[PDB]
């Protein structure tokens, strides 16, 4: 219906994380590759991104990001952006990425 909060996680167990998320939220992984996994969850809106980690004990933030609509709505939000005095770079719109003050990575894109 609009815009979608996407949140991947780096986690050391992707079996054992997959089956967690599915009774989480009531789903199964909308896709499934080695060292990947994603849930398009429609209540609460979101797009669950799990990457498989390589050494360490704990689940992490990879990174987070703002899934759109359409491409133009990647373009609008870059625009946006930038008047704002972010830094933003883009991927050619169908991607746009900007960093936090503490360093987690933003990605506004269209899937
Ligand atoms: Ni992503």
């Amino acid at each position: 219906h609009m815009s979608r909060v996407q949140l991947a996680l780096r986690v050391p167990d992707l079996e054992a994380s997959i089956g967690f998320y599915s009774k989480l939220f009531g789903t199964g992984p909308a896709k499934v590759r080695p060292g990947y996994a994603n849930f398009a969850i429609a209540e609460p809106p979101l797009k669950l991104v799990l990457i498989e980690g390589a050494g360490e004990d704990a689940t992490r933030l990879d990174h987070l990001g703002v899934e759109v609509e359409d491409s133009a709505q990647v373009g609008h939000a870059a625009r946006r952006l930038k008047e704002s005095g972010l830094a933003t770079v883009e991927e050619n719109q169908d991607k746009v990425w900007v960093t936090g003050p503490g360093g987690e990575p933003w990605e506004v894109y269209v899937v």
